[PDB]
């Protein structure tokens, strides 16, 4: 079976394309793609590496499928699991809520013993606040935006996948 579980929350379906652009680089032998709706606690524990994609909506809201799973997420064993986060957003009016829901996963996985990878630079975050920040210089996960919407996506998710592949040591699996 695959060693990486990619799980993506969605509404407009944009995150499915991100999950596929991740999986195609890693290879199907290395990564598989899921939506938390079909998951149980053991469905994550089966994997060593977990890529948890989450969009943010309606002023820092998490999508209902992930929100309903959070009381199960806090029971999952993450001890020694490698975890990376990804997301997309709009912040023109949502200026304090850009990719807010990244913080919601990041808060739960660490005390359950996760090892975090896959930071992404802000390149000088411009707006009021964002809860996905690990530092003012970098988000804790991939957070794509280009003029209030996700575009110029493929080059950014290629760079992010290549970065996690050298933290996770998937690079020496996928380039073989
Ligand atoms: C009414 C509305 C509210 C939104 N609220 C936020 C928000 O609080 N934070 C954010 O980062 N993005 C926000 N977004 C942007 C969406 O996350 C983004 O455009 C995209 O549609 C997400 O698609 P996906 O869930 O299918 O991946 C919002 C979009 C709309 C239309």
């Amino acid at each position: 079976m695959a060693i990486t579980g990619i799980f993506f929350g969605s509404d407009t379906g944009n995150t499915e394309n991100i999950a596929k652009m991740i999986q195609k680089q890693l290879g199907k032998d290395v990564a598989d793609v899921h939506d938390i709706a079909k998951s149980s606690k053991e469905d994550l524990e089966a994997y060593d590496i977990l890529l948890l994609g989450i969009p943010t909506w309606y002023y820092g809201e998490a999508q209902c499928d992930w929100d309903d799973f959070f009381p199960t997420l806090e029971e999952i064993d993450f001890n020694g699991k490698l975890v990376a986060l990804f997301g997309c957003g709009d912040q023109e009016d949502y200026a304090e809520y850009f990719c807010d829901a990244l913080g919601t996963i990041r808060d739960i996985i660490e005390p359950r013993g996760a090892t975090i990878v896959g930071h992404w630079p802000t390149a000088g975050y411009h707006f009021e606040a964002s809860k996905g920040l690990a530092d003012d210089d970098h988000f804790v996960g991939l957070a794509i935006d280009e003029d209030r919407q996700p575009e110029l996506t493929a080059e950014r998710v290629e760079k992010w996948v290549k970065q996690i592949s050298e933290e996770l040591h998937l690079d020496e699996i996928l380039n073989a």
